[PDB]
């Protein structure tokens, strides 16, 4: 579908991850 969306919130944590 087009709620790909909620992937964009975990890409938030991938940040957490680098930081």
């Amino acid at each position: 579908a087009k709620k790909v969306f909620k992937r964009l919130e975990k890409l938030f944590s991938k940040i957490q991850n680098w930081k």
